[PDB]
């Protein structure tokens, strides 16, 4: 199998990359796996596979960290999240983004029934597992359980049938069977618990799938549209039918080759403890533990020699950064150009902790536009921060066509140097807030509502007759022909490799 | 005489620190020189000596590119700027901002007259010789005109003569024996020229002096208070009494060891055109040409073989980031300390293209204040935007004591998730505004007035009880004996100098 459709072939691909440490000897869940992992994403290293995991039985489990972290070099940079889609590990990060948002105009290609797969290889029913028993990682020496679930994919169902959700949502082992997680407004996971809840009648058929095909997982972190099947839209962006496996305690459908999954129910009525986590901005608030949902398991089957990937999330730069971030700011760019807003790109700068998108604007289609600054602020904050693929970003930063928005340098020039503060920027008090930043639900105002700013940076002339500076840089300020001289002459005269 | 003392020992250093490349074929002022020191700056390269000037006659002049900007290494990144004050090559920043901020407790030591020195090896009169005529560089292909005067130090003298300032401010060649400049308001340049207009009885009488001692260009760039002269400023720093020599057309004194010196008068009457510039925010604006302070030559004297030093400045990093917002952020960090404010560290962060400053505070000192957010910024705020120190900055930071200033990385990761847009900023459009940065002098509002914020990234228990989270990092997510096994064990699993 293909590596963006099968999680083994994915590891894999890594191992065949030079992007993979094996490591062999005993490694201890209770925070080294993930300390190690952490560095990892800290330093931009190769991705562990934990071989040989303290805890590990039953033949659960090996864990792969860092799946979709950043590699050292410059020119395969986003490697890891092309492994993820059939790309060449030099894609930019354009063209992985590009390939994300391509299925958003193609008919869906549902997925393919098959009989059995290698996620059915061993089953464990109710009276033969014990998720307490099992060597799930404690990833942050404060959190407040061991995080099971960091980059599987939660399967739900709306009651009439006709969405199937995929997505990650973190989760935690609560008892024996049962697991506490994080089910908010608006993602979809907390809408079709909704649906539920409001139906009254049962708690919520749920599967959990780990190890998931990576173009499905990459799917599960984007805020594709409400209503919209993950499955369809991975067929359609990979070309292919996934091939999906009924349940066997209900009628859910799982991916043939995922490595472990978990089958049971989210409850429409109980809660229990969950939290705190070490989380995507960086921090933990030790201590935090607030009622979550509660999810019960009344079966697991996996793979022989099953791998749980695992996310050791915080500061940057992991998973939280790389696909929560840029695949919100992929599904921006589109929901502006939807909405007839002159936008060519959108990235997440990594220097914002993933807070910030910088959308690159089409300036001569702005002049066209005769308008403003406050009106165009106001039009492009109200189309972004009323949609859910606003919502985990607080700023939107306007900057015209000379700046490249997927590297964070020239944001922040054009930021700080183009955005007059107060004068040039509108705030956002009455649309949804992501609490999850400390300065929302650990801060001085409402957690749950407003602090959103649109913060322009283009120049005042880029509304009307066009560009009037030049930058004060080397490409800029001198003639071509000088610059060449110059670079051929640079050695030659003293001064000081792309792939590396 | 020692390196910090004395330009030529200076040169010296660099190249025994093989932080220089002397370039001794012929090489072009028009660009060439500019575009060379630009690839420099950009790439943290070793500073170029320009040896063969294309126009150098009379002896008049060499170029040194790059003098204080940055060197490639982290361990000698801030070298060249040790180099001007003494300091191990290797000093921090912290060590550097405290040498430049040690003389502000100390009795000042003032200079010491010579009858003669290097500057007066070779002298033309104002029949020998033409600025026009010169090896002035072009420095970048839109400036509107050739920028003699990146490097040197004007010097001016109160009508009383009770207070001599020495200050970098850019100047331009407009005819044979003229130049003109920026001289703006709240410079001490302007301050002591508006002292003679006031009188109005004569032009200022003026030297500007190229290659001067490390020590006194650093002071020159800095804002220490209204009325100090420098040259006792930098005999307490450097615990010696400078050595200077009498202008030979006027009054003024110079350092011996000038590699340059200009003498004439700036006048208060005349103006010419000056600029467009290619500017420390990174923009140049063709075509904006301004009525700028006017200056005329009347001697030249100089070394044999003198070299003028040359700022290429623009985009990151060159002497206008490195000098002018480091300088300004250690005087307001000593600003704040004699206002009471619980301020241990300021730093301009170069991502803000030195717009900002953050701000360090002790937060048990904050605690025992017994304040809010709201009250603090603006306490903060009024002390900083209303003094000439604050006069370049538009945004300062408020961090607590886990965040080093000197790192950008982390001044942006507080930033971003500490400080609530609006809710946690406090705007001042009642301040003087600095009308170099775009958004001011080229943007929406008032180019002199407003435009400034205080951004409070201290949580809000950092007011109260105390830091309530650890970070989702190694260093602290992990306890100490975990940390130091992954460490030691790390290059063994497979996982990848100081110096470099
Ligand atoms: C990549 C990724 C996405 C996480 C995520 C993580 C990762 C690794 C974790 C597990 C390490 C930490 C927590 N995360 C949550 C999360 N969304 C959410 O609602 N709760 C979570 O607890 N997300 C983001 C969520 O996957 C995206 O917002 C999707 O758009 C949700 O899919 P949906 O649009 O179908 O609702
Ligand atoms: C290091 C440095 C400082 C420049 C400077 C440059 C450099 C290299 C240039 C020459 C490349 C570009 C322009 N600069 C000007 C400038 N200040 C000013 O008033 N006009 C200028 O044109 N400054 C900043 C000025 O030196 C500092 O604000 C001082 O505090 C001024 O001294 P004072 O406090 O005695 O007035
Ligand atoms: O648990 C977390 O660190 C996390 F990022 C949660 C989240 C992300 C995006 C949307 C919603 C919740
Ligand atoms: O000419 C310039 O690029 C410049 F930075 C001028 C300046 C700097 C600080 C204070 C005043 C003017
Ligand atoms: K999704
Ligand atoms: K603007
Ligand atoms: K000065
Ligand atoms: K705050
Ligand atoms: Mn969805
Ligand atoms: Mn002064």
């Amino acid at each position: 199998q293909p590596a963006h459709l099968c999680f083994r072939s994915f590891v894999e691909a890594l191992k065949v990359d030079n992007d993979l440490v094996e490591i062999n000897t005993p490694i201890d869940p209770n925070l080294e796996a993930a300390a190690i992992t952490r560095r990892v994403c800290e330093t931009n290293d190769k991705a562990p596979l934990f071989n040989n995991l303290i805890g590990m039985k039953n033949g659960l489990f090996r864990i792969l960290g860092a799946p979709g972290s950043l590699r050292k070099s410059s020119a395969d940079r986003y490697g890891r999240l092309a492994r993820h889609l059939a790309l060449p590990p030099t894609a930019s990060m354009r063209e992985i983004l590009d390939k994300m948002l391509s299925a958003s105009d193609m008919p869906p290609i549902p997925p393919t029934i098959v009989p059995t797969g290698p996620c059915k290889e061993n089953s464990l029913d109710d009276s033969e597992f014990d998720l307490t028993e099992l060597p799930v990682p404690l990833i942050h020496k404060s959190d407040g359980g061991k995080y099971i679930q960091t980059y599987g994919m939660h399967i739900v169902q709306s009651p009439d049938g006709t969405w199937t959700n995929w997505s990650i949502a973190r989760a935690m082992v609560h008892d024996k069977n049962h697991l506490t997680g994080l089910v908010i407004p608006p993602q979809h996971i907390w809408q079709i618990h909704q649906m539920w809840k409001k139906e009254g009648r049962s708690d919520v058929p749920w599967a959990l799938a780990f190890g998931v095909p990576p173009a499905a997982i990459m799917a599960s972190s984007m805020p594709i549209p409400d209503g919209v099947t993950e499955a369809g839209y991975v067929g359609a962006m990979t070309g292919s039918s996934l091939e999906l496996v009924k349940c066997d305690t209900n009628d859910l459908y799982v991916p043939a080759t995922s490595e472990i999954v978990l089958e049971g129910t989210l409850s429409i009525s109980e809660t229990g403890p969950e939290g705190p986590f070490g989380e995507m901005h960086g921090y933990i608030f030790p201590g935090d533990t607030h009622l979550g949902a509660k999810y019960k398991v009344n079966r697991i089957t996996y793979r022989n020699n099953a791998i749980m990937p695992m996310s050791s999330c915080g500061r940057l730069t992991d998973e939280t950064h790389t696909m929560i971030g840029s695949l919100a700011a992929a599904e921006i760019r589109k929901l502006c150009q939807q909405n007839d807003l002159p936008i060519t790109d959108a990235f997440a700068p990594f220097e914002s902790q993933v807070t910030w998108v910088a959308l690159r604007v089409d300036t001569e289609k702005l002049r066209a536009m005769k308008t403003t600054s406050e009106g165009f602020r106001k039009r492009v904050g109200d189309v972004v921060f009323n949609h859910k693929a606003g919502y985990t970003i607080h700023r939107l930063v306007l900057v015209g066509d000379d700046i490249d928005v997927y590297e964070g340098k020239d944001v922040l020039w054009a930021f700080s140097t183009r955005c007059r503060p107060g004068m040039d920027e509108t705030l956002f008090e009455d649309v949804r807030g992501f609490p999850l930043i400390p300065y929302m639900g650990h801060g001085n105002g409402p957690a749950h509502r407003g602090g959103k700013v649109v913060s322009d940076a283009l120049m005042p002339t880029e509304y009307t007759t066009g560009r009037n500076w030049e930058a004060a840089d080397f490409n800029q300020s001198y003639p071509e022909d000088l610059k060449q001289k110059v670079l051929d002459n640079w050695t030659k005269m003293g001064f000081s490799h792309h792939h590396h």
